[PDB]
Parts: structure tokens; sequence; C-alpha cells
């Protein structure tokens, strides 16, 4: 199966979890893969992925390093066909205990960083390209002590609705991929909420990312695809 | 690729449009396919066009007794169902003030009642790791002039996916709604209507193991139509 | 006196939310017409409501009885300012056990009956009138053994999105009011209400009066720029 | 006649438009009203226009220290808050490709960060049986060209209502989002999209705010009430 044959894929935050599972899958599907990470752990990830995957150290939030990331991609690949944006950002604090630090860190990574990651990619984004933004079931549900994270992910999903109108006739699709909790006591409690009776696997999220990245989803844009075992559907 | 290798697929309403495109794609992906259609001539033409050993049964998907005959045939010839694609559709346009009992009855009998019993009667055959795909519509979550009966039927349709996944706890049966927008323009963010093969490709995603943690969901294939 | 000199027609108002709405609407100055299927129950409801409220025997699963309802309203009031379509209900069966009767009887009341209740009201609905449809949190959530009822309430909500386009320039607003769990065999009932309350962010089920108060908002001029909407009165239950 | 009799209401951003209309309605309904504005002259003019013993405090929500001063004055003068209508906010229009850090920061600092801290800092004063109303927007759940920053901020805003009601379990505080659509060349363009065929009046939004503030909405929490003439409903 070579469902991403001759496609250039850039994946931010692909050093672990969903990003890493996606990098592995995209390489397996024939993509020329560029991944980013902040820290070494990137070199290990690149070895684990293999298949000619290249790593670029970049702080996805930091603006000047994004310029350097896209300069490298332009020089080495000349275009982007798949952009998969995974942002870290997130911790738990209830209202009454929320700090400026938590707000700033979460939104800088999950919202601001994402906006500029995509904006700076625009000149490289080819006709028939696909931008996949990692959301969360948190963005449309209620969870105790999770309001800052949840709000950041609500903001994230909104981007897909709106940017598809700014990029009219450019042939760039933009979609949100929204996982429930995955494997990567608490897990037993979370699994009880899920209709399917278990938490997701990073690889299952990666398979859904593949759908959105691939030409199979050619008439899917502005959407939010939940990969949640039913958790946010009931 | 062979994403539905050794799978048994049943597709209701597969003699034209999206249903037909899905049957073609499912066969291409290695599925053993059973299809239904109301009319013999279009069904024979469809079976010929699909190829790949596809089998056709002339059945009205909304008629409960004919559903019994479909599933008797599937049981005898295949023994199980791994993929059920319920592609019931149809409706017409009447504004409030002009809605007839006929329009209501025909639309709901086919789009809601027929679907419920199609799935209910399939249950004994649905294997562990099976996937049920229900054809919804962008109409089910939007407003359109003179479309209220159809829109309401498709809203009911989508609800089924949220609820049946709870009735079938631990059975390993996923249920998802596939909701196309306009298919083969100015309102669509992508600036065009969708192609049948594009809806079929999304159907394949939901039918396949790639969607193994997707259930109760509504996947829009609408060029952004119902997303803005 | 927020419904002073308004004619309100409420279907299914002999108990629970409908009754609570009838009482509130009368308190707010409305001339209230209610429907119910059982004459003795209907009469007792009218006695409870008071304030000149009038009862008419009718089932929405019956289009002929709707015709008679509106003949009566036309003759006695000549118009409708507020139409609260609350008549409906359902039962529990899981997939595998759903009967034709459960499907038909639920949809005949909750969907078909609602459409014709509103359609047959159209000639009487004044400029500036408000139609309130009783939905449910069930219409947008998943609940075991509830698929027929849930689908009926999803259909119901869709009507508000669509009819507001059909009724372009008619000055008729259409909104869905969607209650969560409300306190509307006795040992089992108490145990289930406790489990329902545990789900609710507010930690209790709603009172019928609270749903009636939200119905009043939608019926009143305060909601003059609210149409096509679904107002949840659920203590947060379908919001999380 | 008096649906907010002897209630303390604090409205941020109430010197024009919806906020001002809400201040007038709340006063007419018997509330003791405190309003907030950024410009002292405008604030004083608003107070004179409102009457009914309404009191004004100069405050910017992009400034956490000025929120502290606001609640210091409310505590000193009223000792509690029963209704908190967080209406302060704004935005501007830029398409993806042209979004600036300033547009992002300035929008989120008021519409998201400022809202979070406005509510958090009110918590000690919020009485049992109190109501918090957050001004959202139809933009928060729709797509609009050149509007992605504002839209995302209002998606985040609505998320707060889903989540904070869990943080504040048993506190007797309701939190709801009030989401206006078009409200009074460009107006006629907006009006033709509205099912009701016109933009909303500020007084109509204020009436819906009153519902959420009042005891009539006692079993409404975590919700989003659209006051949009059908705009985002179709």
């Amino acid at each position: 199966t070579q469902r991403l044959n001759a496609k250039i894929a850039v994946i931010t935050g692909a050093t672990s979890g969903i990003g890493l599972a996606a990098a592995k899958r995209f390489v397996a599907e024939g993509a020329r893969v560029f991944i980013t990470g902040r820290r070494d752990v990137l070199d290990a990830a690149i070895a684990e992925i293999g298949g000619g995957a290249v790593g670029i150290q970049a702080d996805s939030a930091n603006l000047a390093e994004l310029d350097r990331l896209y300069e490298k991609v332009k020089a080495e690949a000349g275009r982007i066909d798949v952009l998969f944006v995974n942002a870290g950002g997130g911790s738990m604090l209830p209202l009454g205990e929320v700090t400026e630090e938590q707000y700033d860190d979460t939104f800088d990574r999950n919202v601001k960083g994402v906006l500029f990651t995509v904006q700076k990619a625009l000149p490289l984004l080819a006709r028939g390209s696909s931008v996949v933004l990692t959301g969360s079931t948190a963005g449309s549900t209620g969870t105790p002590a999770f309001s800052v994270y949840a709000a950041s992910k609500a903001a994230l999903r909104s981007f897909a609705r709106n940017w598809i109108l700014d990029l009219k006739d450019r042939g760039i699709r933009i979609n949100t991929l929204s996982p429930g909790p995955t494997e990567t006591g608490l897990l037993n409690a979370l699994a009880a909420q899920v209709p399917m009776g278990r938490v997701g696997r990073a690889e299952e999220v990666a398979a859904a990312a593949l759908f959105l990245a691939s030409d199979d989803s050619s008439f899917v844009t502005g959407a939010e695809l939940f990969v949640d075992g039913g958790s946010a559907q009931v």
C-alpha cells in the first residue's frame, strides 16, 4: 500500500505519540517525510521512523524558527502536500487556580503557534494539498480542571471552518482530527466513559490522519473527524 | 490496495450514484459484495458493471418481509456480514403549508423506518469488528427552503449512530453516519459538487479497519458546505 | 404580565412541563387553550390551571382532531400568538427488540403530529407569533434503549432550522426547547432519578416550572431575535 | 415588573452597543449595576445615559491589575455579585496569509485571556444562585472570510461555559454563552443572510442577556443561546 506515494509530508510534534505514529504510517505509505521537535529525541525518532525521513529542530510556537523550517523544506523538497500540525500545550488547573503561565503556555503552543505554522507554510502548499490539525474531544466537551486546554482546542477546530474561506480556489483542504484519550487507574476510568470500552491507540489516530492526508478525503474540508471510540458522540 | 480483503459487504440501494460507486470500490478492495435494488433491469446492469463476483438481490429496503429474504440469502451464501452500507435516500421538495401525508410517509418510511429495520435484521449476521455505514445528508444539520421533511428524516438518521452503539455495547459493531453535501455549487467552499467516487472513498474509510476507533460519528463529505 | 392579551395554544398540557407552562402562561396574562387525550385528566388540568383556560380533547396522531382543535380556536379567539407543541412521548426498546408499533406510534406523535400541528396552525398564526417545539437532550445524545425516541427528537429539532426558511417574511418564530431530566415501581423511580441527577452538572433534575420559564422566554417578546434555535434547559447535562 | 430586584450586576464593556443596552435593561429590572469601560469620558457619558444609580469603573481586561481594582470597588460597595455579564471584547478582519501577531495577541488578550481572569477574579464575590453570561458570537461556530482570529477567540469563549460549570460544582453559579449574530451598505449584506431578514437591535440582545441573568433560566447552564435571527441555525 502506497497511499501517499510521491507526497511531501511535514509533521510538527512528531517525536512521540500521535505525531510519531503518523510519521511511521506516512513513511510506510510512501511519503517523503519531514518532522519537527524541540529537542536529540528528534534524532532517535528519525532512526525509529527511517525510510529517508528527515528531522528539523524547530520550536513550532517560535516564529523565527518556522521561517528556517520552511526554508529547509523549500530547498530540499520544493513543496508541501501534507501538513500535519500536532501541538503539545496542556495541563490541569481548575478555575480559581488558573495561572497566566498555564494560559500563555497552552495558547502559545496550541493556537498561536498553529496559526503561524500554517500561515508560513502557505507559499509551499501545493494544489491538492491537505492540512490536518490535531484537535481533541476536549474542544467540544466539559472536563474538570481542563478549561484552558479545552478552550485552546475549541479555537483550533474553528481554524478549519474559517481558513478554507481565506484560501478559496487554492486547492488546499483544512481539517481537524480530534482524538479522545489514548494509551500514550486513570486509563481504566477514562475507558469506562467510552462506548467502545477502551482508550484509543496512537496508531488509530494516525490511520485517521492518513485518511485526511490522502486523496481519499478529496471532498472533505473544514471538518472535524472524531477518533474517540464514541466518547464525544454520545 | 486490498483494504476489505476477505470481508463480506452488503450495500442497500447500490444500483446508481453513491451506492453503485461504493460497490465498485468495495469489490476493488477485495470485498465479497451483495447489493440490493428495487428494479430488476437497473440491478442487472449494475451487477454487470460492478463485476468481481458481486451478487444482486431485488428488494425494497423499506419492506420488512423483503429484508428477511435478503438476509436469508446472505446467511446461506456468506454466513456473516462485515460491512453494511445502508444507502437509503430520496425525498422531494414541499414548503410548510403544502406538506402532504404522502410526502411525510414516503420519506420517513424509506429514510428512517426502512433503515432501522435494515440494520435490526442484519444484527444476527454482523460479525465482531464489523462496520455499519448509514447515508445521512448535510440537510440533517442545516436549513434549506422546502426541504423540512427530508432534512428531518436525515437528522433522525444521524441520531441512530449515537444511540445504537450503546445498544450494541461489547458486540464489536461500529456504526457511523456518512453525510454527503451536494454531489454530481457557489455555496460550497471548494466551489464544486462532490463526485460519487469521493463519497465512496469516505465510505471505504468507515468500512475499513483504518477507522477502528471511529464510531457514533458523522463524517461530512461536503466540500465544506455544512462546516461554515 | 409578559403575555398580556396573547392567545396561547399548548398541546399536551395535562401534566408535567405542558401543565407547568399552561399555569405560567395564565399567570403572565395569556388566554390559554390546552389539549389532552383523556377527558377526565384534561378537566382536572383545567381546574388546576384556572384563569379562564379552555381545554379541547385532541390527539396529534390524528389529523382530523387537529382540524377540530383549530376550528375551535378560530371561533373562540380568532388567532394564535403562542403555539407550544409539547404533545409527545416515547418508550424504551434496544435495537434488536424495536417493533413497528414503537416506531410508528412514537413518530406519529413526535414528528408527524408536530409537523401537522404547526402546518394546520399557520392560517391563525399572527405576525409576531412564536412557535415552541418540545425537543429533548435525547435528540443530540446517546442513551441505551432509546433510539426511536432519540431519533424522533432529532427530527423535531431539524424542523426549527427549516421552517424558518419556509416562513420567510411571515413574522413567525420557531424554536426548539430541549429539556434534560425533569421530575415529571415507586422505589425504582427514585433510584433512577438519583442516577439521572448524578449525571447533571447542577447535581439535580429540573423542575417542570423551570422548563416552563424557559418556554415563556421563547413565547415572549424578549426572544424577538431568537429563531431556528435550540435552547437546552438541562442543568448542563448535554452541554458537557 | 422587576426581574432583577436587589441583584448586583457587573457588566464589562457596557459603554456602547449590546453592553449599554443590557445596562439600561438591567437597571429597568431593578438591579444595582456596575459597568466597566476603557475610556473615562465615554464611561461617564454612559453612566449618565443609564441612570438608576448605575456606577462606572474604568478597566481594561487586557490588564489583570485593573480587574483587581474593579473587584476591590465592587466588594467595598456591594459586597457580592449576582449577575456577571462579560461583554468586553472586540476584533478585526485579516485573512490567513496576512494575520499579524498583534491581531492575534490583541484579540485573545481581551476575548479569551481577559474573560478567563474576569470570571476567575469574580469568584470570591459570586453569590450562590448567581449567573455568569459570556458574550460569544455566531462567528464561534461558523466560517467567515478574513475572520479566523476573532472566530477562534469566540469558539474558545463558548468552551469556557462547558468546562467551568464542572470546576464550580455545588457553588450555585451558572455560566452560559450568549451568542449574537448581526446587530446594528455592509448592514444590508449581512441582513440578507439572516432568515428574519434584518439585523438585530441591541435591545433584543439585551433581552436575551436578561433571560440568562434572571431566575427564569435557573436550570440553564453550560449552554449557548444564539440571538441571531436564525443566522447560524441554518
